[PDB]
């Protein structure tokens, strides 16, 4: 048995009427010859890639065929409030919900997964994700590698906890709300190790850290660089060359890598500082996909220069907003906070204004854990993570920000509506915690 391949989220687009179906359903998939049930958009396990133009409104029917209810929320969309998804979105058993988004943001790579109110973490664990690509009228005049599946393609990067009978186990108990849910089985667009056969020159790769709980390091296996080009919310100004891309849960990056010649090599996944991810087998690096190289030469190309990044505007006069996440010392469903608070689905914990400039300083002072500390609604530019400039490839656009053991600050503004009945939220992504209280909803 060669390793499986890679398999590619099928890109889906509009239908005749501008419309989107989306089926949440049960199924089964194999993990290492042992069938589990798993949960899918349009399919068994993961979902599509939704790719969305600039510009143009579509409609989503979502049809929900589990046994327990759901939300779909749009990760790294600034769209309104009442379209987010948040946990307010409840779609019950055998429900449809519709919801048009009129995207008007950047190109980029974006995702989509559940966020119904404690259960997300199972939701996301038992197979629900799907993917986001946002194209505009600026990044396809830059020949970057753009074959879906071929020299583009989407890496959702994932652990697992099976049990003894091949089921997949979750449970959110005293100990996952703390230290999160995690496992050693990697799953890569949900298979064990599988192989890419990618065409000679660039390999375009939009990575996603879809684990609940454990933050990655991406490097390939002989330390050739990867070249950033793209953050959560679109392109770079320029590529940053890394030697180790860290991402936390819930992050996107694009890079490009070298496939240069006829020799394989890995993309692996670095041991990270992290209680209890550095347990074997991630003690060591763990090989995340296999690139096998064909000998087509692919056209895409590296540019120089991607995109213009505006001018950080004057910090001065700007509302300032304080958000202390805090982990209780020892219930454990109402033991994380913000702002001494756990979340309360029914009142708000401020309202941002539309369309101004906010400056949101997050704490994690207090506690040692990883909080990569999300805000819905925005693209936002970070000033300060965790008490140092941010590094280059992180200095774009950003929904995600790194809280640990320090204070990180972002530039961000609200560019579209949410009411009080469908609130943005902001939270750690970290699953466990964000279903153990480490959220709040804010109005715009
Ligand atoms: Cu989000
Ligand atoms: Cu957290």
């Amino acid at each position: 048995a060669e390793r499986p391949t890679l398999p590619i989220p099928d890109l889906l687009t509009t239908d005749a009427r501008n419309r989107i179906q989306l089926t949440i359903g049960a199924g089964q998939s194999t993990f290492g010859g042992k069938t589990a049930t798993t949960w899918g958009y349009n399919g068994n396990l993961l979902g599509p890639a939704v790719k969305l133009q600039r510009g143009k409104a579509v409609t989503v029917d979502i049809y929900n065929q589990l046994t327990e209810e759901t939300t779909l929320h749009w990760h790294g969309l600034e769209v309104p409030g009442e379209v987010d998804g948040g946990p307010q979105g409840i779609i019950p058993p055998g429900g449809k919900r519709s919801v048009t988004l009129n995207v008007d943001q950047p190109a980029a790579t974006c995702w989509f997964h559940p966020h119904q109110h404690g259960k997300t973490g199972r939701q996301v664990a038992m197979g629900l994700a799907g993917l986001v690509v946002i194209e505009d009228d600026e990044i396809l005049k830059l020949m970057l590698p753009k074959q879906w599946g071929i020299d583009d393609v989407p890496v959702i990067v994932q652990d697992k906890k099976f049990s003894a009978d091949g089921q997949i186990d979750y449970q959110l108990d005293v100990m996952t709300a703390a230290v999160g849910w995690f496992g050693d089985t990697l799953l890569t667009n949900g298979a064990i190790y599988p192989q890419h056969a990618a065409p000679r020159g660039w390999l375009r790769l939009r990575l996603l850290n879809g684990c609940n709980a454990r933050s990655l390091n991406f490097a390939t296996s002989d330390n050739r660089p990867l070249y950033v080009i793209a953050s959560d919310g679109g392109l770079l100004p320029e590529p940053v060359k890394v030697s180790e891309l860290p991402v936390l849960m819930g992050e996107r990056f694009e890079v490009l890598v070298e496939v240069n010649d006829n020799k394989p090599f890995d993309l692996v996944t670095l041991p990270v500082s992290q209680m209890e991810m550095a347990i074997a087998p991630f003690d060591k690096p763990h090989p995340v996909m296999r690139i096998q190289p064909i000998a087509i030469s692919a056209s895409g190309a590296l540019p120089d220069t991607l995109s213009s990044l505006p001018a950080l505007p004057s910090l001065e006069g700007l509302t300032v907003r304080k958000l202390q996440l805090s982990m209780d010392p020892m219930d454990f469903h109402h033991a994380n906070k913000i702002n001494g608070q756990a979340f309360d689905m029914n009142k708000p914990m401020f309202a941002a204004a539309k369309g101004q400039y906010e400056r949101w300083v997050i704490s994690g002072v207090g506690d040692m854990m990883l909080h990569p500390f999300h805000i819905h609604g925005t693209q936002f530019r970070i000033l300060s993570e965790n008490g140092k400039p941010p590094a280059a490839h992180r200095a774009g656009w950003k929904d995600t920000v790194k809280v640990e053991g320090n204070v990180s600050e972002v530039l961000v503004k609200f560019n579209h509506d949410a009411p009080k009945e469908h609130a943005y939220m902001a939270h750690c992504h970290l699953l466990e915690h964000e279903d153990t209280g480490m959220m709040l909803g804010f109005t715009v």
